[PDB]
């Protein structure tokens, strides 16, 4: 029935829907979250910055072990399954039967309640975008999807017909999990035949964000459109730059550059016209957030922005440095909270600069180096980054294909293939930047990192004289405008170049061991030459 009547939700299996809050405004959401009635995790608090902060509960990040995709006649022969001959991933198969069981738990949990329904888009271009309908019973959750996805116009809602439905049943869990062979009572399931996503047990909003991203990572490459885990911005001359990288590497902090127009900060596609954003907002990290170091992001934290897991003092002030509940404190905000952005549609032309961000805890890789075409692919499939696990003692490596393995629905080489095709057609140049550590035991400052990005974007790096770094065979500059020459050669940051050597051999070996699983095909076996060598 036209409009968005309760009888329309009955088709989804939801019953006794009393009140339906359809596409709530930011003001409605504001009063909903501050309602003194609210108890538990539904309760939001007001901070001295005018933004409301919520607690996501026990889950303060994604839960890949609870992710499942229904294996049926639609997904069977196309999906990159975790139990298939292909690589290690989180795409665990699920039977249609267990799906229906999980669906029953969700629809029942959402029956006889006041439901928030947010209609939106995933993808800036109408020809490849997904019309998604989110259903929840928690206000701050509908707020999160309002911030993160593309907010439709009144005229667009008129002819709005969803392609995908996501039902968030955070308050319910699956008690029959042991009998079904699942990881736990919690669940994040997808069914491509019904085009739905179910969430149970976990309150974390990121599951809906990354969940839709995973779906885009499935549909687009099959159409020849690159789907990427990267930030992106444009210059006044129209030069587009994409920044790939794993979590915590700098895609958001570095693309948020006042001198350039922000396209997006995390999920983009690349078609015949160019690079386009999937989202309608940004999701910044807030631990130890410095207003001096990252002023644009700090000023975005105001009414309508949603703080997550941050610790708010009695006086309402936020302690950004406190990571007691989690180091993964975040804040989402609609994109317009950033001044210099592409308006009204988040898209631009083909990218000409392709930057790979990595936080090397081993202190081996150089701050910046220009990559050859074969090294571009080698490093893309490698997806290296290292944290520093050890209360930061003993660096621990992470190799995540395409810089976002956790969101891949297809085999990694399928993404590399479509990426290489787009880069070629545009004569794009690739670079590798170490936003991490060096022999000093301290992470490179944001100031130094921004200077390096400018040199890459302004061309002064392309004109610089370079020499080859041994083992990894990376072309590194002799000098660069704005940055200290001493840090350009990673070996200079150690007391003796012998220290670098030893650590470099360790890292090189890890890379070689990791890439070995790709050498099954001639193309990948050919790429081994583009990797490190002892
Ligand atoms: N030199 C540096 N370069 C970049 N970021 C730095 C640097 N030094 C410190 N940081 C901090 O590291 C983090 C980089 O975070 P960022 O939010 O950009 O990750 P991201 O790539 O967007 O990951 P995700 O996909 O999870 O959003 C921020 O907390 C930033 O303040
Ligand atoms: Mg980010
Ligand atoms: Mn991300």
């Amino acid at each position: 029935n036209n409009g968005l009547t309760p009888q329309e939700l009955e088709a989804y299996g939801i019953s006794d829907v009393h009140d339906i809050v359809y596409n709530p405004s930011y003001d409605l959401l504001y009063q909903e979250e501050l309602d003194p009635s609210l108890t538990g995790y539904e309760r939001g608090v007001l901070t001295n910055l005018g933004a409301v902060a919520v607690d996501t509960g026990i889950f303060t990040g994604r839960s890949p072990k609870d992710k499942y995709i229904v294996r049926d006649d639609t997904t069977r022969d196309t999906f990159w399954w975790a139990d298939k001959g292909k690589g290690k991933n989180d795409n665990k198969p699920l039977s249609p039967e267990t799906w229906q069981h999980l669906k029953g738990l969700v629809t029942r949990q959402l029956s006889g309640k006041r439901l928030f329904v947010v209609d939106a888009f995933c993808g800036a271009n109408p020809d490849t975008r997904l019309s998604v309908r989110f259903i929840t019973e928690v206000a701050w959750q509908a707020h999160f999807v309002k911030n993160m996805f593309i907010r439709p116009s009144d005229e667009e809602l008129a002819g709005f017909k969803p392609d995908f439905i996501v039902m968030n049943g955070a308050k319910c869990t699956n008690p029959q999990w042991k009998e079904q062979g699942l990881n736990s009572e919690n669940f994040v399931a997808f069914n491509l035949t019904e085009r739905m996503q179910l969430i149970g047990g976990t309150w974390y909003g990121g599951e809906m964000k990354k969940g839709m991203f995973s779906m885009m990572n499935y549909l687009l490459p099959l159409k020849g459109i690159a789907s990427m885990h990267c930030s992106a911005n444009v210059g006044e001359k129209g030069d587009v730059a994409v920044f790939f990288g794993l979590s915590g590497t700098g895609k958001t902090t570095l693309s948020t550059d006042p001198k350039r127009r922000l396209i997006g900060d995390d999920e983009h596609g690349w078609d015949d016209d160019g690079v386009f954003n999937f989202e309608g907002g940004c999701y910044a990290k807030t631990i130890k957030l410095s207003k001096e170091a990252e002023p644009e992001i700090y000023n975005a934290i105001r009414r309508d922005a949603l703080l997550e897991n941050v610790t708010v003092r009695e006086d309402g002030t936020i302690d950004f440095d406190d990571g007691s509940k989690t180091e993964n404190t975040r804040v989402s905000y609609p994109i317009y909270h950033i001044d210099n952005i592409v308006k009204p549609v988040s898209k631009a032309g083909h990218a000409t600069k392709v930057i790979f961000l990595t936080a090397d805890a081993f202190g081996v890789l150089p701050p910046v180096s220009r990559l050859t075409a074969d090294q571009t692919q080698y490093h893309f499939l490698s997806g290296f980054t290292a944290k520093l696990a050890g209360t930061i003692t003993e660096p621990t490596p992470t190799f995540s294909a395409c810089f976002g393995a956790a969101f891949l629905s297809l085999h990694p080489t399928q993404y590399a293939e479509v990426l290489v095709k787009r880069m070629q057609a545009a004569g794009a140049q690739a670079y590798l930047v170490n936003t991490g550590w060096n022999g000093t035991g301290k992470r490179i400052s944001i100031k130094d990192t921004r200077a390096i990005i400018d040199a890459i974007l302004n061309g002064s790096l392309d004109n610089a004289e370079t020499f080859t770094l041994p083992m990894f065979n990376l072309a590194i500059p002799t000098e660069l405008p704005g940055v200290d020459t001493k840090i350009l050669d990673p070996r200079n940051t150690y007391a003796s170049p012998e220290q670098w050597q030893e650590k470099a051999e360790t890292l090189a070996k890890l890379f070689i061991d990791n890439f070995d699983k790709y050498t099954d095909t001639p193309a990948g076996a050919a790429l081994v030459a583009a990797g490190p060598k002892l």
